[PDB]
């Protein structure tokens, strides 16, 4: 199993989701400049669209999007409980939760990581990244976890976009739930073994 | 089980899967200009984003975000088969495609749907979506359905969102397979019934 990944990026999250299940598999670094992976192989032939995360599974097969490959690598070690049981109800909170990061929060963000952003489109993100983390601050206010009441690939994926803000310049001093929800976070030795391996710890 | 939509919104997927399952159910359209359903609430306490689709399920919660409301749509009548059983790794395959949909493709659009947008960002947005246009073009020129082999809630997101480029100067005569592959699904039952409720204000 072959996990694509690029230090700090989304790829984080997928990371420290396969430390904590122990699973067996291979980080794969990416040059996301050149496209290219560490080896020196062209990445556009394993993910066309050149992002990361990116899982190949032993049999061959590819798998792209956070969700995806989060809840699959959550289920095939449900002893972790990184995800509710199949068919549960609880389920469906957790697709919401992450769907709503990926498709809401991570684009927030997108247009301060872009190179040829106007003054203005940058502090029109970072006003919308700042409206996100007070609804999430808010939300998780006297809360430890997002989706339901157990730790999961949800809190995983959120956990590493909360380090997105102040790469960003922005303080999170604003957002004590946040801060005090992911310091918890921080302390897995899941988090810690992840970054260290990416050669950020 | 209650729907919130908006005509012709992102929220006419989860409207057209609704009657592909047959299941009883309301949609309740929502006036997004100030945030008020058509039985009088504040749209903002069902769903405190003011964003549609939403849905609440029989056993009393509200579930937002697409890629969830599709899937849990699908899973109520497994007799449709509108989404693979869970368990199975084609599962996998299909969150992926509504996850890129849900992340990458609907967001894409908003620039072209949002007033205050520039004349630079809207050109940077139509390329984007002809970007996405293009790759989903090949991509579907080669098998018969979006996710997996058999029409699942993917198509029916995917369809919705074809249903756009037109209205905001994109030329689908420019995606022959994206025109045929949406032409099949524009003849369902489930699909003309959801156009038909929706189309008349
Ligand atoms: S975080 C790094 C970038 N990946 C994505 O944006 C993946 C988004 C999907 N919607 C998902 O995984 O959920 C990335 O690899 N960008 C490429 C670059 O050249 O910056
Ligand atoms: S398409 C209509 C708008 N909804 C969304 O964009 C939902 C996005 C989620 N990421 C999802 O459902 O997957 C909407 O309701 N906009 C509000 C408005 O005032 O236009």
């Amino acid at each position: 199993m072959k996990l694509f990944i690029s230090p700090g990026a989304c790829s984080l999250a997928p990371h420290i989701a396969l430390r904590e299940t122990g699973a067996d598999f291979e980080a794969v670094k990416v040059d996301l400049a050149v496209r290219k992976t560490e080896a020196g192989e062209d990445f556009l032939t394993v993910n066309p669209s050149g992002k990361v995360p990116a899982l190949t599974l032993d049999s061959g097969e590819t798998l792209t999007e956070n969700p995806a490959i989060l809840l699959y690598i959550a289920d095939q070690n449900p002893a972790s409980g990184l995800a509710p049981a199949e068919g549960s109800l609880d389920r469906y909170r957790l697709l919401s939760r992450l769907s709503f990061l990926g498709s809401e929060f991570h684009k927030a963000f997108v247009p301060l990581f872009a190179p040829a952003t106007s003054d203005e489109a940058k502090a029109a993100a970072a006003e919308s990244v700042k409206n996100h983390l007070a609804a999430l601050d808010k939300e998780l206010a006297g809360r430890d976890h997002y989706a339901g009441n157990a730790f999961s690939v949800a809190d995983i994926y959120l956990y590493v976009m909360l380090g997105w803000p102040a790469y960003v310049g922005i303080d999170m001093a604003a957002y004590p739930a946040l801060g005090a929800y992911a310091g918890k976070i921080a302390q897995r030795p899941a988090v810690g073994a992840a970054l260290k391996a990416e050669g950020l710890a």
